[PDB]
């Protein structure tokens, strides 16, 4: 299950950067093997710096399920969520997070050095008990390659 | 001028609580001395856990100014911005944050212990260069009083 939805998030990243909606980031929210939302970064399309892939997916999934908590759902992110997105995941009560590429893969092509302490367990005040899985193997390699692959199709923001 | 805009953010908090839009939190974004956005928590109204007051104000200000960066604006928050909102403030490039009440005042009436390390200066992977001002005196008194005045006037989230 993890490989399928992670690859869906990666394909979302490619599609979003290809049509100019935003950067090469995707996110898929799933409810017991049923996809609730499949989104990508929409910062450029929406003129909204908060419209990262994870935030957009949370908004769509909550609107669909008519509830402000997604405690029965899991989220798959093509790239390690930023501090804003990890905070949104925390507030959404999503029960599990799977992400493909480390934030350094995005930093390597010029993105901001902007990493969530609560995700990496380096905070004094912010903690997380959320189940976090960093993908390994084939899906992880594919997810990491997204940034070297799409460096040319968009411009940093 | 700081007291006027902080008090407007507090007024937004009270308004949002009174009409059931969300919790007792407000945010106002100003360009010099002109209000660009005046918002409160819309989590309940929008069925959107990301629709905190600060995120809402950032979205509305970015729409008003037709751009994804607010480097010439400042933000006033009735309460210390959470990790998600502080991440959004970082991404929006707002040049100054003034906040009224410490997060402990909100936690003391039922909200989660959910504090941004980067705001308090304890972040390792997230570092802010933003100018941050915690309100004192009358502004702090007003902002802290928000939570005693609105206790059990709203649904917790
Ligand atoms: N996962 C994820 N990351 C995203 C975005 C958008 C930008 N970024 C940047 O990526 C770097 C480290 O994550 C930071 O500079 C972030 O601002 C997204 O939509 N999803
Ligand atoms: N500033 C601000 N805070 C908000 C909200 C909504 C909830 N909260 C909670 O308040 C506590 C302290 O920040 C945290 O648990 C947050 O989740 C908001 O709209 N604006
Ligand atoms: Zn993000
Ligand atoms: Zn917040």
């Amino acid at each position: 299950s993890d490989h399928k939805f992670l690859t869906q998030a990666v394909e979302e990243a490619y599609k979003g950067v290809d049509c100019g909606d935003g950067g090469p980031f995707g996110a898929v929210i799933v409810h017991n093997n049923e996809v609730v939302a499949s989104c990508h970064n929409m910062v450029l399309k929406y003129t909204d710096p908060t419209a990262h892939a994870e935030v957009t997916a949370i908004r769509e999934a909550c609107k669909k399920l008519n509830k402000i908590e997604l405690s029965e759902c899991e989220i798959y992110a093509s790239c390690e969520p930023c501090p804003m997105c990890f905070g949104a995941i925390h507030l959404s009560r999503l029960k599990r997070l799977v992400y493909g590429a480390k934030a350094e893969a995005a930093i390597a092509i010029g993105f901001d050095d902007f990493i969530a302490d609560a995700l990496r367990g380096t905070g004094v005040y912010q903690k997380s008990s959320l189940e976090i899985k960093k993908a390994d193997g084939n899906g992880a390699a594919i997810a990491e390659q997204v940034f070297q692959n799409t460096k040319e199709k968009f411009r940093l923001y």
